[PDB]
């Protein structure tokens, strides 16, 4: 439901997760400086992925065995997804070369950080494997936990070499910039970990191990991956930085952002030139002019009309759902990010 | 095994079917080829100690009748994991440490068309050696122990390279926090794990020998012989011939904790004292000069010789006192007096 309770729920579990990787007691300095790391780096997002992690456990599982111990341990669960969520915010903040995130400068923006980011990038991610030995070791659903883990974060690496690949040699490949390849991009870089990833490991955990029950959350879980990541392009562009918390990079980055694709599937040859000319380039003039052409081929409209008709054709998705799996889970992921500013 | 020719061409011969496992998610080819060429420059280029040792403490540690064509080659791979371990963490130091080149060729974030995007590919080299694990060793029993040994020493790794990282604040080296204490928790953390017990473990762990006690006993050992083999690679940074040890150091001028420059302190004179306040992690290479022909005049070249000598035989000693002793006396014997 994304409810004050469940909010307050989670939240508490936080602090054993620090403990629990920092309190190695010949090195008292690092431990100290990653509790930091960790501190800044985990809680301050809106901790969808987490939440959603627990939602689909409490909806999966049977109601009889929903007992405290099984809700924390989904919260557990929840909190190393996020664990992967910093690790990913943090390199991703230095590729892309972002000042702010969640309304703070980016990490290796900081006094004495610059590449030590790399480090903490590679820690924080360890780390998560490190709280699932201590609370999941002595369950069935260890291995394939730890496995699903390994698979999301390769498959995500490569969502990023792909989004990397959209410059060479300081221009942009505007050639390839395709709906096709933006699909692939999303997929590989988005859904796998933002949406797969917390219901797998809310199935594992009720102990639903059947392929083709994981099959039907795939293909519907994608879906909302790219909806989302839609959103997110969108936003880059047309947020409110002081809202969203962080000031958007992708013109300047010369991103094949959903903006980029449906920009050059409109323009005339006059509007294609400009793309060519200004598109992935340093200059603040560039950037604008960019923004200024998105506004008059009235991007704003054609995104709030698609994000309706898209809401609508996945719901209708939804209900068409099979292999006993719950609709609602999935309606209750819509209705959090459908219309989202942030 | 005794490192021979024979030994690395057995080893060779496995990486093909690793860079296969890992590219031939068909959707993407673009991605998978570009991650062919990201493995092909960057896993099998080094000496491959660390996966040649993997290999030899099976051998030595498995019982004879139980060495089969494919418990061995179930090494191979072990070995391969390991340099899958390396290769990624040295993407990720040559960022950090601003290294011109690597093994003979450019740092890979310096290659055309990298730069950054080598952070992606230093996350993906280390995530991809979980999947090459997962195919061979899920249905055997030391699966678990493996996976948890190498998320370990990678958490152990990190909190070594941060430890390094702390060595400068605000442009300047922190000297007065430059001693043998903090020399050999750096070392410990940074290297001995990953570079020694690591191949030792994976070998005991694949011949099914999870007694604790045996792990502590190779353990201490093993953290020795990490120490003594950094000091070395701190040695090479400043006096090695970059022709030969492949890299450029950058020790001097990034203002690192090494063996050098504690020992430079504790022997330094008030004026050579001032000299390294001065001119130890600057940008400038008037200064880096200056630094090496400080170390000079403190015989720190003469200094070294004598210490590799004398941790050569101590370490020796400690060696003599169920596990194999060959197989530590082999690891020394083919580290000792290295000049890459
Ligand atoms: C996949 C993307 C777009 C990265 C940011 O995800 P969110 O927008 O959910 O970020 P946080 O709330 O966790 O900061
Ligand atoms: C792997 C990640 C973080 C998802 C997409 O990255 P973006 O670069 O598009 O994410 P934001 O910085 O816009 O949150
Ligand atoms: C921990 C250190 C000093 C990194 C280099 O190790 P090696 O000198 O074994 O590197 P390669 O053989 O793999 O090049
Ligand atoms: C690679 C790792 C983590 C060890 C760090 O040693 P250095 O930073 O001195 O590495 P080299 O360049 O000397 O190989
Ligand atoms: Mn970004
Ligand atoms: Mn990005
Ligand atoms: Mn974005
Ligand atoms: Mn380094
Ligand atoms: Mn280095
Ligand atoms: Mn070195």
């Amino acid at each position: 439901s994304f409810s004050k309770e469940e909010s307050r729920e989670f939240m508490a579990i936080f602090p054993d997760i620090v403990r629990d990787l920092t309190d190695h007691t010949d090195i008292p300095e690092v431990t100290k400086r990653f509790a930091k790391v960790l501190q800044y780096n985990v809680p301050t997002g809106k901790k969808t992925r987490g939440l959603s992690t627990v939602i689909a456990y409490k909806m999966l599982e049977k109601p009889e065995n929903l007992t405290p111990e099984n809700v924390r341990l989904a919260g557990i669960l929840g909190w190393c997804v996020e664990l992967l969520q910093a690790s990913l915010l943090i390199m991703d903040d230095l590729m892309d070369r972002s000042e702010t995130r969640r309304g703070q400068p980016c990490w290796y923006r900081q006094e004495n950080v610059g590449f030590l980011a790399i480090n903490d990038c590679l820690h924080v991610e360890s780390s998560l494997y490190s709280v699932l030995r201590k609370y999941f070791s002595h369950l069935p659903c260890y291995v394939p936990i730890i496995e699903l883990f390994h698979d999301v974060n390769f498959k995500t690496n490569m969502g990023q070499s792909l989004d990397a690949l959209c410059m060479k040699d300081g221009r942009p490949i505007l050639s390839q910039f395709t709906m096709k390849r933006y699909s692939s991009i999303v997929k590989y870089k988005t859904s796998y970990y933002t949406f797969q990833l917390p219901v797998s490991l809310g199935m594992y955990l009720a102990d639903m191990y059947d392929p083709e029950q994981h099959r039907q959350a795939k293909t519907i879980l994608m879906e909302i991956g790219e909806f989302f990541q839609i959103q997110d392009d969108f936003l880059d562009a047309f947020g409110d930085s002081q809202v969203t918390g962080k000031v958007g990079t992708d013109i300047k980055e010369g991103k094949c952002s959903w903006l980029a694709v449906v920009a050059l599937q409109r323009s005339n040859p006059a509007q294609r030139q400009i793309m060519e000319e200004h598109y992935g380039r340093p200059e603040p003039e560039s950037t604008q002019i960019i923004k200024n052409l998105y506004i008059e081929l009235g991007l704003p409209a054609t995104f709030a009309v698609y994000e309706e008709e898209s809401f609508n054709i996945i719901r209708t998705h939804i209900h068409q759902i099979s292999k006993g799996l719950p609709h609602d889970l999935f309606f209750k992921i819509m209705k959090k990010i459908y219309k989202r500013d942030a």
